[PDB]
């Protein structure tokens, strides 16, 4: 119960929202992990898709860690939840994985936007700045990159052209 | 259904056991993550406990990844499950965290030993070698290190001596 | 007849099996040699297929040499046999060569697995360790790589697309 | 009585066997020490035989130390015994010393093989791996080297040719 | 049937003769391989004989490869045959191995001379130049070196003097 | 029986005394070896005590070797005896180990002093100089260092303070 000695201008609702966001970032890490190893299957075998999604997975773990650090910086208390498995076991194709990643990042961005709204409603400028500085432009860049990737794959003839996915793997992700 | 072109001498039971082990390693990663940020709380404030457990968390993620790679190398199919949250939100003390980590690593080791027994019963020497080479001695070393740590903390007067935990933090984990 | 001064715990059946395995490795070297120069024909002209299979040929000669060294280390006696010519003179296509290499490596792996079973039945842990350390994971990696290659070529449109085989030659084997 | 906190899957019989093996390695160190200084006598005066056996003596001390470390890693308890003096005070000749070293290393290897059998019967894969990784191939290499040395000395005309032992000292051990 | 686009002034008899020569070079590689590991036996133990013959074995594999490349350069088609095992399993002595190698190289040289005669009869100056440039002087040098070696071993008292073979191993092959 | 060609002014009693001293130095090496691994136990876990005593163990082996060399330099003949196991299996504490080491080094010093008395009574100045130069001041320094260590541990509150032994381990032995 008793307060943290550091706590100031940090609403309990913001504290809870940061714990939800921690879960979401870990969930995103897990989705990209799954995607990565899909492309490492002997019957998929797109090694640069695999590295690309692994890198993205590790990023998301870093995003989670930074929110954990924030929780403590502000005197909130971290409460972890189960990290749900991804929706898919088999991601179908390079294009479909990229489409799923785009939708994931748009979902993560919507959560961060709700979090910023809350921080604004509770007049927490430090939390607003945090989210703006470390998260919002990362999301906009990730979303733009994924859209670019989907566009290229589509134009190249994916998913039906295995050639298209192979060449994208070498030229864009390589 | 149809076979993987790479698959040879890889029993379905071993395939399932590797998927269980993947979950366990990710679970271990999560426990150490939680422990790490506990020591980063302003009311705990043992920064080298925090770094030590973070490093251990990242290790475990690497151990999971290597099993995922193995699954694919052998032509098995990765099936992920929810990563359960840790048993504890509050780890009590440096000593109690170390005790919990020891019990975690002994549990992980017991799983790997059951996995090796299975691999032996199914006459899978490649899988036996894998487990021996990459996992079993890591576990024995981790277990020994954690026991050493618990011993020192106990001898120093933890958990009642906050001095003991502070000085261990600086001299052993620092 | 009279024993080797070094010989210990080395069954005559293991000695014979190692001589068979020596022949098999040299045979594998010969198959890859043949494949290599097929891709060097003026009417095939895929120079990176050619280098890839030449490298694999030299590897296999090294694998044979290490078994010869082992035979002597254990006090067995090397008995060489004719190295049979490969099954094919003309390997048809990049894809078909890769398919044949996959089947070759799976055959070599099955032989090594039978050899390990024998070594296990004769309670020869040094020989078990030898095979595990120097051979079994090499086979699993070779098999996985070849499967990956076959998958890519298939997805790209080989063997009918001469473009697919040309581009694979440059991007994967180059 | 009470258990070690680290102990897992480590049979008391294996614990005792490791203590016996520790004694044997120290015993081997002592035999090579004695051999070394024999060749340093003014009436023997083969300085490279002396260095060769001293190096081998120090190796064996390292092999003992690694088993001591293992005992502790696994939660067993080290119990030392007297290190018996070697069988011989006077080793007769370079050839006879080499012959005695060959028989010593074959004895040490037989002990390690019995130890591996025990570890296998008690389903201790970590201990099996330990012995395989750190000991069995060292023994096979040592045995092969000693056999090679005995062969050369014999072919050269030792022990009757003092010239043979002198020249072996310079060309093989030098 | 249909011609190679590159083929010019390349008689079918020369094409067949190059395929025979390819087999012979691989056969020579195999003889030297066998010789090499004979000297690696614990009861022979002449390590520089072993390295010398291994080097010669690898050379011969290179000589085969260059003929394979030639076949393709000229638009002929490679047809491989079984590589026969060597005549001997046990090479008796350093001197006898050297004598056998001399006879092998003289046989290989006689084949190359017949090949040059054919190339001359078919007015193939490119093939004549090839053989002259890459093969004939190599043979003359190899033959001279082997004769020199046999002479020295004979003068030193081989094969009865094990000392002679030991010292040759160190001073000439070392 | 017959004399060594090198022997001069070297009494048989001195020869025997040097053989006894060789045994004592090896015995000291063994005591420190045992002490070292005691501190490596998971329930003791003082790693710098362990390194300190291991270093001391290796020193003593060097002291033995130098006496063996001396025996031969003077034309005496080395006669080895069993190296007795240490008095203790369990050394109780850092303080008690240090106390036992102090008593060991004082015993070794008393032996060397008796040896010097003998060398003096037999008018062997070379042996007197040997002992003075290589042994007596080493003993005085070792004894002083061990006394210093015991004093510090005692003042710090050992053996009851596990904190004291931990901090000594880091600051003095570290
Ligand atoms: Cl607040
Ligand atoms: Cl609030
Ligand atoms: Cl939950
Ligand atoms: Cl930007
Ligand atoms: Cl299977
Ligand atoms: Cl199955
Ligand atoms: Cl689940
Ligand atoms: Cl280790
Ligand atoms: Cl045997
Ligand atoms: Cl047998
Ligand atoms: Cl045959
Ligand atoms: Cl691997
Ligand atoms: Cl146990
Ligand atoms: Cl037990
Ligand atoms: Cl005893
Ligand atoms: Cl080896
Ligand atoms: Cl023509
Ligand atoms: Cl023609
Ligand atoms: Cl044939
Ligand atoms: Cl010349
Ligand atoms: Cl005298
Ligand atoms: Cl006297
Ligand atoms: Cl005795
Ligand atoms: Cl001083
Ligand atoms: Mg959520
Ligand atoms: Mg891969
Ligand atoms: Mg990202
Ligand atoms: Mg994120
Ligand atoms: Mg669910
Ligand atoms: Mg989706
Ligand atoms: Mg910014
Ligand atoms: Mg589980
Ligand atoms: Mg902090
Ligand atoms: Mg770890
Ligand atoms: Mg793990
Ligand atoms: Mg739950
Ligand atoms: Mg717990
Ligand atoms: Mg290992
Ligand atoms: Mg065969
Ligand atoms: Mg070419
Ligand atoms: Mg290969
Ligand atoms: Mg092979
Ligand atoms: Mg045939
Ligand atoms: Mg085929
Ligand atoms: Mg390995
Ligand atoms: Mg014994
Ligand atoms: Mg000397
Ligand atoms: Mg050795
Ligand atoms: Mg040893
Ligand atoms: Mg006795
Ligand atoms: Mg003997
Ligand atoms: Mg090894
Ligand atoms: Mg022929
Ligand atoms: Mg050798
Ligand atoms: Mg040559
Ligand atoms: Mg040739
Ligand atoms: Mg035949
Ligand atoms: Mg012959
Ligand atoms: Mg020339
Ligand atoms: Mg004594
Ligand atoms: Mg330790
Ligand atoms: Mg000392
Ligand atoms: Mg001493
Ligand atoms: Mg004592
Ligand atoms: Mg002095």
């Amino acid at each position: 119960a008793s307060t943290s000695q550091v706590r100031q201008n940090y609403h309990q609702d913001s504290e809870a929202a940061i714990n939800r966001q921690i879960n979401l970032e870990l969930y995103a890490s897990y989705v990209y992990l799954s995607m990565s190893y899909y492309f490492d299957r002997d019957d998929v075998a797109l090694k640069n898709f695999a590295k690309y999604f692994l890198h993205q997975s590790h990023e998301e773990r870093e995003h989670a860690e930074k929110l954990m650090k924030l929780q403590n910086q502000r005197g909130g208390r971290i409460f972890l939840q189960d990290i749900k498995k991804p929706d898919c076991d088999d991601w179908e194709s390079g294009l479909n994985a990229m489409e799923c990643a785009l939708h994931l990042e748009k979902n993560v961005n919507q959560s961060l936007l709700e979090l910023h709204k809350l921080a604004t409603d509770k007049n927490d400028p430090h939390l607003c700045d945090f989210i703006e500085t470390h998260y919002l432009n990362e999301q906009v860049k990730a979303i733009k990159e994924l859209g670019d990737h989907v566009t290229n794959l589509r134009k190249m003839g994916a998913p039906e052209s295995g050639l298209a996915e192979y060449l994208f793997d070498k030229h864009t992700l390589g």
